[PDB]
């Protein structure tokens, strides 16, 4: 269900909290990540992971395995592209066990790397995420976070660009004023049409929701906007991801959907939200990751944790209205998983006409 992000969801809202602007992550990714290494944790590092992911070993290990299943076995226009790996330092022995579990379970890898040239690893890094992510994710890892002591670079990147069900019209996509926070106007290019969507009125949330669905039904677009009365950090705050899950049985309504057409990207150094959500030990050097990997009884340690999320919105698909949506004000963006019903992506969308977070 969508307990199985709740920890990626967590980090999700932290962040928010903390900086305005546009917001881009993935829960996915970032509960990736953490579940992966609980795979290689022990003692202290072990029950930090536990308690933040609210699953144990074997459970994360066997839910992940069938997300990545469903996911694999999609043969549409709707492109899921994901780059997960653990480079780990040359002077550690791999444990071949964890990597197993990385290939089998959690589309990933436990992959030798040579820190010792800063430039050529950061550089080796970036091209395999890129070839893993259509080019769209491509300098997510700096030469200058890299050393001759850097222990393991953890990375989880994802890239989504979706067919809908039914297209837009493109001579129906206008260029409108969009309202930003504060009050500045931006022109935007909004796309429109009317049709039946799930679509509905959640009063908990003083919200508008319209469920905008891709090819076959794989993936829901869920758009979420605040009523005149709130804003949309009081929403994100207050919205549980199981009402969004309940969306999806929202009836259909004939809506009238003038949205914006945005493409965001963030690159993110997990370490800070890391450290506030209770699993600071991983980056210490009394990380307990010995069944990661080994330097004699000595175990590695994070050194980096960093994640990518692209997420690209177009026309491309395959007598008044009960509902008039148009987000020419922030909104809250969710890329849904139909089939394991968990958020694969989230996005604040504070003004659709920047391309970064």
């Amino acid at each position: 269900g969508p307990a199985s992000t709740s920890f990626g969801v967590n980090v999700f809202k932290q962040m928010a909290t903390e900086q305005s602007g546009n917001l881009a992550a993935s829960p996915f990714s970032i509960t990736i990540l953490l579940a992966m290494l609980q795979q290689g944790a022990a003692g202290n590092t072990l029950d930090e992971i536990t308690r933040a992911l609210q699953m144990t070993p074997e459970k994360s290990a066997e839910i992940f395995k069938k997300v990545n299943e469903e996911i694999q076995k999609r043969n549409s226009r709707n492109i899921l592209k994901t780059a997960n790996n653990v480079f780990l330092s040359e002077n550690f022995n791999l444990n071949p066990q964890f990597k197993r579990i990385a290939v089998n379970n959690f589309d990933s890898d436990l992959t030798p790397t040579y820190f010792g040239k800063p430039a050529l690893a950061a550089q080796n890094i970036n091209s395999w995420i890129a070839s893993k992510t259509n080019d769209k994710i491509d300098k997510l890892v700096s030469p200058d976070d890299l050393s001759g002591n850097t222990q393991m670079v953890m990375v989880n990147a994802v890239y989504f660009k979706g067919l809908w069900e039914i297209p837009f019209r493109e001579q129906a996509t206008q260029k409108r004023n969009f309202t930003l926070n504060g009050g500045e106007k931006k022109v935007a290019s909004f796309m429109q049409t009317r049709r039946y969507f799930k679509a509905g009125t959640h009063k908990p949330a003083m919200a508008k929701v319209v469920v905008l669905p891709f090819e076959y039904n794989e993936y829901s677009l869920i758009v979420v906007l605040p009523l005149k009365s709130s804003n949309v950090d009081a929403l994100l705050s207050s919205l549980s991801m199981e009402d969004v899950a309940s969306f999806l049985d929202l009836p259909p309504k004939d809506v009238a959907l003038e949205l914006p057409k945005f493409s965001i990207k963030a690159d993110i150094n997990l370490e800070p939200v890391l450290n506030k959500m209770g699993v600071s030990s991983i980056f210490t050097q009394q990380a307990e990751l010995y069944n990661l990997g080994s330097h004699g009884s000595l175990s590695p340690q994070v050194s980096s944790a960093l994640h990518s999320a692209v997420l690209t919105i177009d026309e491309r698909g395959g007598d008044e209205p009960s509902l008039y949506f148009r987000a020419n004000k922030p909104f809250l963006a969710i890329l849904w998983d139909n089939r394991s019903s968990i958020p694969l992506f989230m996005a604040r969308i504070m003004d659709p006409t920047l391309e970064h977070a």
